């Protein structure tokens, strides 16, 4: 249950059960490290999960494979399955052991395109530059542990589907973890760990800008994996003591009401998160792996900038969130 | 050099130059209708104007002859070719009479994928949905221009370029023009005739909000081809008299510095434009086409409101730029 044993056992050559959260997918997969799945995990995989055995990869072992994404776009679920994979020591590349030895072929450290052909029964998927920072994918979720483990960015992933052909939930999958000896995880809880244990953000720039509330100071941030940029409007030195702070995520209702307005005046740090791109007014007007993104970010940003006791600014969060930083940093939260 | 002549040229099977906003591409295409496009023509294409010759399609045309985007996702210029397009009576179809064949194949009244095969030397373009509402490129120009003839939304266009070896600008353009008997267009021109003859824009539903400001009524615009859905915040009865108006796109000057929630409070109609995606602020921080997108919209907003004399919260506009809609609405611009 606890992310730093999830690494181990990934490390070790067992199996994984990774969950993500359950206004997603709400599926749990079987991941085990694709350097060292042998022909027996396969087997175990399509007899006790059932799901489609895949094999997360990197953006770079695909290009190193010359492996393209099969479809680009779609329509007006959101999932990078690839160009189907099989080996050259294979005959039909069904079997179980023949399966092992594709992935084997594909996660090879120095692997050629010839050393793999297309079509196959071996699915790649090509996880997000950043990984579980931005896309809290299953695909994601068994590269950057594989990471963890020192090795090949690189999983073989399966659904676990319930003996009543059902998607096993969490209940299911606790049962089944402990039924066959294997550990359980959350992909957000593997977001707050990388967020806690990694130096994921890097600042860009300074800057003084004008404003109808005053002078700011801009910090722009980067976070690695994505070209997006991160902000943090300043006033004063938040080492001069308590910082009155707001992290702050667009909603496209300022237009008509007033919150970052109304935060704007009460800064007399204020973090925002980039993201690719920030809806439109129109439109209709848990997420956890999403709110770990956001306030890990949010508390890269803080930290560097020198804030160890907070004034937020906005609603209470989850209880332990902010765990893994400089102390315990919420001494008062705002109203309204 | 009007856009009506213009239409009724391409009507008559002779070419006229097209330009796009000088600081898009910025130059000149000869555009004839696919439909009336003869072997004669194609030559004198590629004879003095000796560009690409392409054949602008409609979505709709392009599914029913089966063919797709060459490239899907490259890099994030934007440009929509195809597969490249031939027909079968042809030899090697770079002759002037087989590309003008390859051509009328692709356009035929009940034309199918087996009328035509890829690749080939005819490179057609897929024009998006609303044609030159959207994107003001010459690819939706030419599908425009020749609907716009009442003929099937097909064109055939060509780059000039002057015998120095460089795009023909304006000037050069217009020179052209006159040494070969051509009328000459703007695609600027086409989006403002497009907004002044025809109903572009449709309400959806009527709502309440409770705002900071007030009470409002939400109007739901949607503009053929949607990209988009357009609002419009309305206090009073704008057919009363005269209404207090502001058109309005996003910019980073509502989060930090104040316009937008300075003109909410002068609404004691604020119109919004739909966009695909809404520019974050981290990010850096003429278009005529772009300009009159922007007050079609809203003044096609303003009419089916019933405004018909306006006290504007913008600073002053192109010259005639409304033109179209309402008789003269504006005699007072408000200031900063
Ligand atoms: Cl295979
Ligand atoms: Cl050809």
């Amino acid at each position: 249950s606890r992310v730093e044993e999830l690494v181990a056992d990934i490390r070790a050559g067992k199996m994984v059960i990774l969950m993500d959260d359950e206004d997603r997918e709400n599926e749990g997969d079987l991941v085990i490290a694709a350097t060292h799945v042998r022909p027996e995990d396969i087997n175990f995989m399509i007899t006790h999960a059932r799901g489609l055995v895949c094999l997360t990869l990197s953006r770079e072992r695909c290009k190193q494979l010359n492996l393209p994404l099969m479809v680009d776009q779609n329509g007006a679920g959101t999932n990078f399955t690839l160009s189907i994979e099989a080996a050259e020591g294979i005959t039909t590349g069904i079997s179980a052991a023949e399966r092992a030895h594709t992935i084997q072929a594909a996660v090879a450290a120095h692997a050629k395109p010839t050393d793999i052909v297309q079509p196959g029964h071996i699915f790649p998927l090509m996880a997000q530059p950043g990984g579980v920072l931005h896309r809290a994918g299953h695909t994601e979720a068994g590269c950057d542990l594989a990471r963890l483990a020192g090795l090949e960015p690189a999983s073989v992933i399966c659904e676990i589907i319930k003996e009543d052909g059902t998607m096993a939930r969490r209940a299911d999958l606790e049962i089944f973890a402990e039924k066959h000896g294997l550990k359980i995880g959350t992909i957000a809880d593997l977001i707050h760990y990388r967020m806690t244990n990694e130096q994921t953000v890097e600042r860009l720039d300074q800057r003084t800008i004008q404003t109808e509330y005053g002078s700011f100071e801009l910090y722009r941030y980067r976070e690695i994996g994505n070209p997006d940029i991160h902000l943090a409007l300043v006033k004063g030195e938040p080492k001069e003591g308590v910082t009155t702070v707001r992290v702050h995520g667009f909603s496209p209702v300022r237009d008509l009401l007033k919150l970052n307005k109304a935060d704007g005046e009460p800064a007399w740090v204020l973090v925002w998160i980039g993201q690719d791109h920030l809806q439109d007014l129109g439109p209709a007007l848990a997420a956890l792996s999403h709110q770990y993104q956001t306030i890990g970010v949010g508390a890269q940003i803080l930290r560097d900038l020198g804030v160890e006791k907070m004034k937020l600014l906005s609603s209470p969060l989850r209880f332990n969130a902010l765990s893994g930083f400089n102390l315990e940093v919420v001494e008062y939260v705002t109203a309204d």
